[PDB]
């Protein structure tokens, strides 16, 4: 149904986005070692 | 369906504006190297 | 419909907020840099 | 009606509080300026 | 009803806790600060 | 109801997560203080 | 029901994403530690 798509979307989306952050602030944690 | 349409706009716009902190997080990272 | 239109707000307001988030990071960045 | 005064209450409680992270995260590139 | 309930949740629980990320965020500028 | 049950998983496991980023951040200010 | 399960699934992704978060905000406390 499209509601549950509509919401699955927002799981994906915003989850995969997050993980980008994460990564970023790894390249943070990186860049204080070096 | 409006309700299903609101729903992927939470997705895409919540999805951006963390990518948008990703990013400026790594401009901290790149900060930090240089 | 209302539901849909409350959705909608979740999606400006939130989104809204989090870009203040990330222009706050790019001020850390410069802050950084000098 | 209640579910979207609830989805309301989200839109403007979350945005509220990301907005005092920004605020916080402001003061920490003033701290760095210093 | 319940699901309005849940909702109203949501938004206080996470809001909440959003806050409680502001505060530790300050505590990074006061460190920086001392 | 499943549905209400499904948005206070949300509010539960979302604010616990988010304060783990609280504590994360408290580490990040107690090794800046150190 | 799938509205129920994709609501789920939100709980569930999005936390992890978080989690994530916390995960390399600790890296870069312990960066700052070494
Ligand atoms: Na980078
Ligand atoms: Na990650």
């Amino acid at each position: 149904g499209e509601v549950a798509q509509a919401i699955k979307e927002v799981a994906k989306a915003v989850a995969a986005a997050i993980k980008e952050v994460a990564w970023a602030i790894k390249e943070v944690a990186q860049a204080i070692k070096g």
